[PDB]
């Protein structure tokens, strides 16, 4: 565990743009927790092939909507406060 639980299971409101990528692989409401929120993005990641099997544990996510709302080209799954404050920047 890098993020405490606690902010895990917190209710967020995706911003537009969040909520048209999460709306894309399946989601089906306004609000989910950060974990939920996580879990879609996975689903979105895998689905769009955002990965590369010599770097496995690299998004690539340059030229793609998931890039423009992180504001990066790549970056690591090892790394989870990067990544919260990346959706902190999506969020209501
Ligand atoms: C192959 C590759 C690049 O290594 C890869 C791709 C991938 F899509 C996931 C992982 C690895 C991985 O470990 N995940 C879980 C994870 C990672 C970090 C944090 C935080 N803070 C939370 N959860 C990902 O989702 C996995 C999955 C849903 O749980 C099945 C679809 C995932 C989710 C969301 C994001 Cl932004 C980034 C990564």
């Amino acid at each position: 565990s890098q993020i405490p639980a606690s902010e895990q299971e917190t209710l967020v409101r995706p911003k537009p743009l969040l909520l048209k990528l999460l709306k894309s692989v399946g989601a089906q409401k306004d609000t989910y927790t950060m974990k939920e929120v996580l879990f879609y993005l996975g689903q979105y990641i895998m689905t769009k092939r955002l990965y590369d099997a010599a770097q496995q544990h690299i998004v690539y996510c340059s030229n793609d909507l998931l890039g423009d709302l992180f504001g990066v080209p790549s970056f690591s799954v090892k790394e989870h406060r990067k990544i919260y404050t990346m959706i902190y920047r999506n969020l209501v």
